[PDB]
């Protein structure tokens, strides 16, 4: 399956795009359990 090659690229690329966009998506979900200690 091409997933082998496609997975090798997206893996390293994902790290490049992350910072390119800002990298702050996972933190958005954390707010559901971070607002309690966001003082």
């Amino acid at each position: 399956g091409t997933w082998d090659d496609i997975g090798q690229g997206i893996g390293r690329v994902a790290y490049w795009v992350g910072k390119a966009l800002g990298n702050l998506s996972d933190v958005n979900q954390a707010s559901r359990i971070n607002r309690k200690k966001k003082h």
